[PDB]
């Protein structure tokens, strides 16, 4: 979540 990238 929030980060994006490899799905946070």
């Amino acid at each position: 979540p929030x980060v994006x990238x490899e799905x946070k």
